[PDB]
This record gives structure tokens, C-alpha cells and sequence, in this order.
DNA sequence: GGAGCGGATCTCGCA
DNA sequence: GCTGCGAGATCCGCTCC
DNA sequence: GGAGCGGATCTCGCA
DNA sequence: GCTGCGAGATCCGCTCC
């Protein structure tokens, strides 16, 4: 055990084996072998970079914008994250003024709330940021040299080019082909359960009305007592909290200390008596 | 089911329009149109997804204007000149952005042609060309033109590009403006589209 | 909805009906474990109810 | 049904929708929509290439050979498919004579039976093929411009370079570093259940002896009657067949008509009486 | 037992 | 003070006629 | 309830 | 008349002390 630890350490120094090999050879614990191999400076220096990956924002009023080239043609593409609706336009160049005109036309057609884009001569500048602040749109810029950040628009690039290849012979005008592919990718898709992306966008916009939420101003208000649960060990009651929503078998509590929403089963929830 | 006889009786008693009956009884649009056509008084003398197309001159600027009759939704663009190819491209983009079902316009060179008529039959939209008879479309489009030019005059110096001013005017007249029960001319169109979708899904 | 497992996003589970939706996150019923789960708005999609 | 089929066909001609979209819109069967979409010449022309992939031979005495470059050094690598044992050698160039010397030395060290390689100035030639026929080694050449064919040696290239990066400072001579990485990748690996690849190769070579199989020349011989089973429908008895191996609940029969080995349950197997 | 069918699974290429 | 993605093919396992 | 542990899962880069 | 591959990280769900 302890006696053969220096032997395993020197063997790994001499040959740079693996933790499993050391454990199977010298009988040392797997944890000890892992500690030995992870402490090797040579192994750390030449180790392969970590492989962890995330996901895009996928907001409701979230749009990703990008440029693309197609046979000496420049196309600007906007992609809605939630529904999947796309909007493409032929642009002469990539100047800031053209992008500003296109983006404010895009705002005019429908009202977004956030935008995601990468670094670029026109995406980031002085005038464009002022315009976005004037419109009131949250703008986020991805990590440079990470095209995977705007994955959705990149995939829609494929889905647009592949379909547009079919409609070129049908129409003599390129803008006509763009409108046709917008038809076949927005209205005539009808994918999944049988709802086109335009239908999803229309439904989401319709339900977004705040006047519906403002129709009723009277609702019962209740307060509750709850405690944390760490590793199955009960804690202590932490103040009174306003009930967010009451279902069956569980409840939702907003912790101010962590400023986060948590779910608590009825076995750890109690109710204060109502005012009388 | 009884809504159809109720609407028939109410139209016999009062002779209202199809849109009001559709909104207040929820009857199918086809049934409302059938009731309207079956009235001899109305026949011998305001539809959803019904559009009007017009041209506008603005101190040498050519503007193409699309107006929805039921909802005050205005779509304005800049056109280099009155040409059949440009009109076809613009109308295909317009059908790309919206989901129309009918169109009304005047008798014009680019409006009336074999190519554009074939293209509109290809899209599958009813077209009516001629002198308007209902004394509502002319006044509505005149108001649209007047408001559009007034807003364009107001907002031109703030921005640089003319298309920028046009987009700003569209923003002001389609979203920012409100009326009735605090509703916008763009939310009404979305509500109507959602109602049509749910009715179509329920029926077939 | 979707969850994060082993540092990577999971598959798009659903469809399902939302129970309560507030700012930042919504609470939903899960079928795999019959447990309530709260999920932020950054990993959800909104769909009208089916037929 | 039949009435709306021309409508769906013309709609797909006009817009080039998807089969699911047509099925959800016009109510036509999914099979009909699939037939319509697959018959579209435009869709067929622009469709993405098929994605089917296979696997390497993974034989017992199967070896894959390849060249590689490492900082103005040329290394020839041989990889055994079954055990995973590797053998690398520094080579001055890529001439045919050097490859012939290296490959016959490789044969001298241990006896293989088959080799897999790609097209090359030295892999395929007149003298090398004569040498391989002289030695009696089956040679297979992969598809040109398909480096994925020799996947095993390509992966061992990574596993060799990554480990060799660690041992360069330890030894002044490059050949010493190659021998050290051979040590740490062949003998000191001890991966999996706790057996090094050299152990697997040694065991496989030891059990390959034919004298063990030739020790016994007496064994009971039996014959059997069997019939085919197609879609659960019984067939007819097809001649007498020699039993290959008799277990419990099943038997193995070599069909001469298909020249293939099949497994038949006891419910479809009967035995002829033994000679008396 | 024939039959279609919903869904898990695969690769590859946008930057 | 943040992020990979899905369209287009192919069968299995299923149940229903 | 603490504890380690065997194994499914992930990406990326050989050509 | 044939072919993608695995090493190196990371947690879950497990059971045993
Ligand atoms: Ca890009
Ligand atoms: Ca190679
Ligand atoms: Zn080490
Ligand atoms: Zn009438
Ligand atoms: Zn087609």
C-alpha cells in the first residue's frame, strides 16, 4: 500500500503509464493512481484540451444575423431562435449604412427584443450601436474565432442554399427565387406536428399581449414557510415567502438569498394562518 | 350551428357587413360571404386579408403602397420605376411576407398583363381590377396616402437614407400608433390570422 | 424543455404543457420521473397546443 | 384521395415541399407523398449524398502499414488489428527497396498472414508484389482518396505522436525515444481487463498451433435433417447435413446452396438413426 | 401472419 | 462574465386489419 | 447517510 | 468485388461499510 507508492511513482516517472495500468500492476487504489498521473507535469503539459460544449440562447424574441456568399451574391440572413422563421435579403455590400437600413426595416416588419451576432466591420461600430440603443434592442457579440457560437444561422445557411438551388431555373430574377424559397421554408414547411414556423411566430406574438395579463387585478395572496434540503438533511425555516404558484404535491418558492426559483415538496412546506 | 340561422335572420333584419357577423357570431367566412351574396338589395347596390395596391409620387420618389382593408396595416417600399418585372418582384415579396387571400387594384399597365396575371394565378390569389364601387376603399387609401406623406415629411430629416425614413414611418403607423381598446394596427392582424388558423384547424 | 447532463445539453424532451411561467424560468411536469422541474427561458421552446 | 393526388403533385412541382408537409396538408398517405417526392428529378439532382459507413477487416493476423512525418523525420508504422500491437521504425525515405527491407524484417520478427495498405509509390509496384507473393502474404489495397479505409493505423498515429512527445527530452537519440514509446504502448499499457497488447498477441500466437488440433483424429460423426424458416413459414427438408457442433437448444448447419453457416433450433432439427 | 407507421440513429457541412 | 446545429435518409418494433 | 467505483457518453483529429 | 477509429476526461447510479 504505502510501501509500494514510491515504486509506482518512480515507474510512472520513468515510463509515463496510465492510472489504470498502475492500479492493475501495483494494486494501488484508483484514486491514488489518478492523483499520481494528474500531478505529472509532463502529462499535464501534453494533455489534450478539454471537451465541454454548450447551447445557444434560444430565446423567444431572439434573432441571429449573418452574411453569406452565393455565386457573386451577398445575402443577409436573420433567423428567429424560437419558431425558426427566417428572413433573407440580397445586399449589395457589407457597409454599415446598408446594414443599418436592413436592420431597421427588419425591426419595422416585426418587433424583436434581442439580437446575437459576431464581430464584423458593420456588426460592431459606433453608429450601429447608437441605432440599436435608439431602437431598444439588446445586442450580444459572440467570442471571436468561434463560428460555432451562431450555430442556428449557420445551419439555416445550409437549409437555405440547398432549397434555393432548386428554384433558380424556375424564376429569372434572383429576388424572385429568394421570395420563393422563403415561401417554401416558412409557410409551406408544415413540419413536425403540422404547424409552419410562421404559425408558431404568429401564435407567440398573439399570446404576448400584456393587456390580457392586465385584465384581472384581483387575486388571492398567501404566504408560506419552507426550509432547504441538503443531502437529505433538513435545514431551518427561512423567513416567510410569497407563494408563486400552488399545484399538487409541490410548490415553487423564490429564494432571495440565491435569487433563484426552487421546488419544494409538501412534506417540507407549511402555510401560515390566513388573516382574520 | 344555430349561429348560421341567427346570422341569416340578423342580416335579413338589418343587412350588416360580413366582417361584423364573422366577428360577433364566429360563423365561417364562407357562410358569411354566401349570406352576403344571397341578399338582392346588397347585390344590386371590408374583407379579411383583402389588400389594395397603389403608387405614390414624392418629389420624384416612386413609392409602392399596400393597404389591408380590414386592418390598418401599411406596407410601403421604394420602386425605381413602374415596370412589370419590378411589380412582380414586389408582389412576390409581399406574398412572401404575409398570407393574403384577395387583392384589389385599378387598371394599370403593369397591373394588367398576361405575365402578372399568370403569376398571380400561380400564387393562387383572387384579383379584381376595375373602378371601385364601395365608397370606403377610396377614402381609406386617401387617408393612408395623406398620413404616410405627412409622417414622411415629419421624419425625413432625422435619418439619412430615404428608405430609413420610410421604415420609420411604417414603424410609427403600424406599431407605435394605437386606437380602440389600446390595440395596434399590427396586433389586430396577428389576432385575425390566429383566428383563421384555429378555425381552419378545427374544421379541416 | 431540455436539461444539462454531464456538462452537455440533452435532447429536446416533449411536447408537454407548461404549468406556471414567470420571469426567468417556468415550471413543468416531467413524465420520466413524475417530478416537477423548473427550467430557465434559455433552453425552452414555445408551441401551441396540438389537436 | 385519388382526386387530390394531381393537386398535391402540382403543388410539389410548384414549390418543392416535403413529404410530411404534403401528407399533413392534403391528407394523402405518407407512402404516396414519399413516392411523389422521390420521383422529383429536381429533388433527386440536388439531394445530399448517402451516408452509410462500414468497418475494417479486424483480422487475427492482419496488419496495416503507413508512413508518417514528425519534424523532418519519416516513420513507418505497422499496426496489428486484433491485439493492437504496434511497430514503428525510422526510415530515411519512401523508396521501394527500403520498404521491401523493412517489410521482410517485419515478417522475420513474426509471421503475419494479411496486409492492408493504400496506394503509393512503394506500396504498389512490380518488385514489392513479387516479394509479397514470395513470402505468401495476402495484400489488399484500399480505395484511393479514402484515407478512412486504414482507420486503425491513422488512430495509432495520434496515439504514437502524443506519447512520443513526452519521451523526447528523456533520450538524446530519436531511436531511443521510439523504443521507449514502444515500451510504454506495448508492454506497459496493461489496459482494459489488465492485459497488455503483447500478452494478447502472445496468447493468440500460442493457441494458433495446429499440432494441438492434429493430436486427436478420432471423433463421433453424425448427420442431420433440417429445413429453412422464412417469415415463420416452415419449408422442406434439404438433404442430409453433417453436424458441425451440437449444443443445447440449437445446432449449426452449413448450407451448401448458400455456402453459409446457419443456426437452427431443436424444433426444426431431426436426427437420422445411427448405423447399426 | 401481412401491413403501414412513429421514432431513434446516422453523417456531414455550414462558418 | 457564455455557449452547435438539423435536414434527409433508413430501417426495427410496433399494432391493427 | 458517507464513500468509492464500473461504465455510458462526449469531442476531436489523425490521413 | 469493401469498409472509422479510440484516448482522455467527467460525472451518475450503484452498493457497501
Ligand atoms: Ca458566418
Ligand atoms: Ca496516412
Ligand atoms: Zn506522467
Ligand atoms: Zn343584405
Ligand atoms: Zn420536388
Amino acid at each position: 500500500w504505502i510501501e509500494n507508492i514510491p515504486l509506482a511513482e518512480e515507474e510512472h516517472n520513468k515510463w509515463h503509464q496510465d492510472a489504470v495500468s498502475l492500479h492493475l500492476e501495483f494494486g494501488i487504489p484508483r484514486t491514488a493512481a489518478e492523483d499520481i498521473v494528474q500531478q505529472c507535469d509532463v502529462c499535464q503539459e501534453n494533455k489534450m484540451p478539454s471537451t465541454l460544449r454548450g447551447s445557444n440562447k434560444r430565446g423567444i424574441d431572439h434573432w441571429q444575423v449573418d452574411y453569406t456568399h452565393y455565386e457573386d451574391k451577398i445575402i443577409l440572413v436573420w433567423v428567429e431562435t424560437n419558431s425558426g422563421l427566417i428572413y433573407a435579403e440580397r445586399v449589395k455590400g457589407e457597409t454599415g449604412q446598408e446594414f443599418r437600413v436592413q436592420t431597421m426595416k427588419w425591426y419595422a416588419m416585426f418587433a424583436p427584443k434581442s439580437l446575437q451576432s459576431d464581430n464584423g466591420p458593420a456588426f460592431v461600430a459606433e453608429s450601429t450601436q447608437l441605432l440599436m440603443k435608439y431602437l431598444g434592442i439588446e445586442h450580444t457579440t459572440g467570442i471571436p474565432w468561434n463560428p460555432q457560437s451562431q450555430a442556428l444561422v449557420e445551419r439555416t445557411h445550409q437549409t437555405l442554399k440547398n432549397t434555393l438551388e432548386k428554384l433558380i431555373p424556375m424564376f429569372n430574377a434572383f429576388e424572385s427565387a429568394l421570395a420563393g424559397t422563403l415561401i417554401t421554408l416558412n409557410i409551406k414547411r408544415k413540419g413536425g406536428l403540422g404547424t409552419s414556423p410562421m404559425d408558431i411566430f404568429i401564435f407567440n406574438k398573439e399570446q404576448q399581449r400584456i393587456q390580457q395579463q392586465s385584465k384581472s387585478k384581483q387575486e388571492k395572496i398567501r404566504f408560506c414557510y419552507y426550509r432547504t434540503r441538503k443531502r437529505g438533511h433538513p435545514g431551518e425555516w427561512q423567513g416567510p415567502t410569497q407563494v408563486l404558484w400552488g399545484g399538487d404535491g409541490a410548490i415553487v418558492v423564490k429564494d432571495r438569498g440565491t435569487d433563484r426559483y426552487l421546488v419544494i415538496a409538501n412534506k417540507d412546506v407549511k402555510f401560515i394562518p390566513p388573516p382574520k
